[PDB]
């Protein structure tokens, strides 16, 4: 009995941001989620998320990163929940041996971002607790930082609902019915219709986009993080230890300073187990690599942050073949918007993406340049059934 202007399927990082953007404009919105966001079954838990501006994955992401940062600052002012702490973000790697570090540096130069360049012993001196070989160089971004992801989704949800958005929890959408002038979703708790549909199911996009006649390579990965007892006089946010994303011979790692003594948090970025979101084992430590891959990095580069394991979390990345996102209208339905394949680095952009999705759903276009995220790009290997 209830039609909506817009229906968002998957009220996580991207969906809830979109919900907020829509609700703020008086758009009657329905957000449907398989669980109760924020939760620990998707890709947004683990408390914290790094936001960087100078972007190693590609300088073309800078504009969206900057807009997102501005939106995070706006969110901070609108809710009592803590949103962002300006820890700054350190990026380092072997000199001349990191495409990631190099592109971060080019991105900063190209967009005139404020950064500090340092190398070798200067890194170890500036941040006691970090020990890199002398042949390593680095780019530090002072105005970047850490987002409290669960808080962000919780805030966006509370603000959206206050404005009329309805959130249907513990309801898994199982199928879609799209027509030229309307959209409909089917769930065990009933079906709903609207004029526009936003699809942002995270890791489940890899299993349910086929219901929209889409055939796109999307691989879900099991990615763990660990919190370790650390020397607080070196690794605390209070003594300015930074957030970081770095490249070493065996891959990329990312981490966060200890907040309120909860311990330095670390994650191994380039390796994870290929999994299915409905059968993934979400218990930290069941694979020996869960903990050993982390200590292998800590004992070598941040030796004072390699104490007892205080906490572990298991979460998922959803990768595209080129590791760039998918943000676009469905190729056969201009009334359907797709947000997928964030490949492990999309949370920092969720505020901006919420704005893009809102624009795409309401006008079929967006003021942002989102060409690099086209669902029709060849590197994606997109197809229909
Ligand atoms: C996992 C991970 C990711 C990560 C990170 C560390 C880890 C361990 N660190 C990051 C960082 O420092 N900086 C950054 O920018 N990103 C970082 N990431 C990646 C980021 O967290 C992910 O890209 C992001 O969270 C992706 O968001 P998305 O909105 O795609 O995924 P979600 O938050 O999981 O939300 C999806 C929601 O949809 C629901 N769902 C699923 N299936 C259904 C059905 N059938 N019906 C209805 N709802 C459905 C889920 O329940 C979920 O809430
Ligand atoms: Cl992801
Ligand atoms: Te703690």
């Amino acid at each position: 009995s209830t039609h909506f202007d817009v229906i968002v399927v998957g009220a996580g990082s991207m969906g809830m941001a979109a919900g907020y953007q829509l609700a703020k404009q008086g758009v009657k919105t329905l957000l449907v989620d398989a669980f109760d966001p924020p939760h620990t079954n998707g890709s947004h838990h683990g408390d914290t998320r790094i936001i960087r501006h100078a972007y190693g994955e590609g300088r073309e992401y800078v504009p969206l990163a900057l807009r997102s940062q501005e939106l995070w600052y706006e969110l901070e002012k609108e809710t009592h929940h803590k949103i962002f702490t300006k820890t700054g973000v350190l990026v380092f790697g072997p000199k001349g041996e990191s495409a990631f570090v190099a592109e971060t540096m080019e991105a900063a130069k190209e967009h005139s971002l404020t950064v500090d360049l340092l190398e070798g012993d200067e890194i170890n001196k500036r941040w006691p607790g970090i020990t890199v070989p002398e042949n390593y160089n680095a780019i530090f971004e002072p105005n970047s930082g850490v987002l409290f992801s669960e808080n962000c989704i919780r805030a966006y949800r509370e603000l959206a609902e206050a404005r009329g958005a309805k959130v249907l929890t513990h309801t898994r959408v199982e199928d879609f019915d799209i027509s030229p002038d309307s959209v409909k979703i089917e769930t065990a708790n009933g079906s709903y219709t609207a004029d526009k549909l936003i699809v942002s199911m995270g890791a489940w996009n890899s299993k349910l986009l086929s219901k929209l006649n889409l055939d796109i390579p999307l691989q879900p990965y099991r990615q763990v993080v660990g919190f370790f007892e650390s020397d607080e006089s070196k690794y605390s946010n209070d003594i300015d230890f930074p957030g970081f994303m770095v490249e070493v011979p065996n891959g990329i790692y990312y981490g966060f300073p200890s907040f309120g003594g909860c311990g330095l948090k670390l994650g191994y970025h380039t390796f994870g187990q290929k999994i299915d979101p409905d059968t993934i084992n979400r218990e930290f430590g069941v694979y020996p690599e869960d903990e050993s891959n982390l200590r292998a990095f800590l004992e070598e580069y941040m030796p004072g942050a390699n104490g007892e394991l205080k906490r572990g979390a298991v979460c998922m990345y959803t990768k595209t073949l080129d590791e760039h996102f998918i943000i676009d209208l469905h190729p056969e339905h201009s009334n359907v918007v797709i947000a997928a394949g964030f490949s492990g680095h999309g949370f920092k952009f969720s505020s901006g993406v919420g704005e893009v999705l809102s624009q795409l759903a309401l006008t079929g276009k967006t003021e942002h340049d989102i060409s690099i995220f086209s669902i029709n790009r060849p590197a994606l290997k997109e197809s229909l059934q």
